[PDB]
């Protein structure tokens, strides 16, 4: 006679397979397949019957649902962060999941800390600012990687509420990130934090940094835009106009590239996400 719970337990474990496996993870040496919305469904069956396994959750962001519901789940069953993909062998080769930020990066779920890194952004990309400083004011990680997650999040939520000298704060020049693209997105959002204040000078040169090794191409976009502004800025219209025809280039819904080819007076400086 099978307790509720322990029949619970079973069936989410194997809801959980199922889901990996039609996320074309190979699991028990089953065959995988490709059923997105299957896969889905399995997690959500998963986390449904029990809501304490964590990895559940984090299957769900893997599949695409990466709501406030679902982030907001995985956090509350955080004890169990890791146990059910550490019993069925699966690591971080098969199953990494992200969020992305609404700007620039998807963020990898490797850790707890990383984890409250992501639930606020998700947070903050719903304006809840409030809970998204106070998620990442009580993470504090001992150890740099994380940290520099950290930083980087902290700098989101400075720049989506239009805090400039606190985005400055946050990414400093020639400075070492061991994520390359924590420190590519950070440069993009000093290089308009600069550019909005004016000094355009710093702001070409802080671009550099979001464009060299085409690292985060969107990063990179709004750091060769803002360059095509400082140049209008200082009348080197047809330089300007250069690097604005490459973001066109480069991304065809770029629409404010666009315009400012259309209109040699347009200087807008972007702020909005959008």
């Amino acid at each position: 006679h099978m307790t509720r719970p322990q029949a619970a337990a079973e069936d989410a474990r194997n809801a959980m397979v199922a889901g990996l496996l039609a996320s074309g993870i190979s699991v028990n040496g089953l065959q995988p397949s490709h059923n997105p919305q299957v896969a889905a469904q399995m997690f959500t069956t998963a986390t449904r019957l029990d809501p304490k396994m964590c990895d559940a959750w984090l299957a769900r962001l893997l599949a695409g649902d990466q709501s406030i519901e679902v982030l907001a789940g995985a956090w509350a069953a955080v004890r169990t962060f890791g146990w059910e993909t550490r019993r069925l062998g699966v690591t971080d080769l098969q199953f990494r999941p992200e969020v992305s930020d609404g700007l620039f990066l998807r963020l990898a779920i490797t850790s707890v800390d990383s984890l409250a890194c992501a639930y606020a952004a998700v947070l903050a990309e719903a304006k809840r600012y409030q809970e998204a400083a106070e998620l990442l004011d009580a993470t504090d990680p001992r150890h740099p990687f994380d940290a520099e997650l950290v930083s980087y999040v902290r700098g989101v939520l400075y720049f989506r509420t239009k805090r400039w000298p606190d985005v400055l704060a946050q990414f400093p020049e020639a400075t070492q990130w061991r994520h390359p693209e924590l420190k590519a997105a950070g440069a993009a959002m000093a290089t308009t934090a600069l550019a909005s204040l004016g000094v355009f000078e710093e702001a070409f040169r802080r671009a550099q940094e979001a464009i060299e090794g085409d690292r985060v191409p969107g990063a990179a976009n709004i750091a060769l835009y803002t360059q095509g502004m400082c140049l209008r800025h200082v009348g080197r219209e047809e330089e300007a106009v250069e690097l604005l025809r490459r973001v066109y280039s480069r991304d065809a819904k770029f629409t404010p590239a666009r315009e400012a080819l259309d209109n040699p007076n347009f200087r807008l400086i972007l702020t909005d996400p959008e």
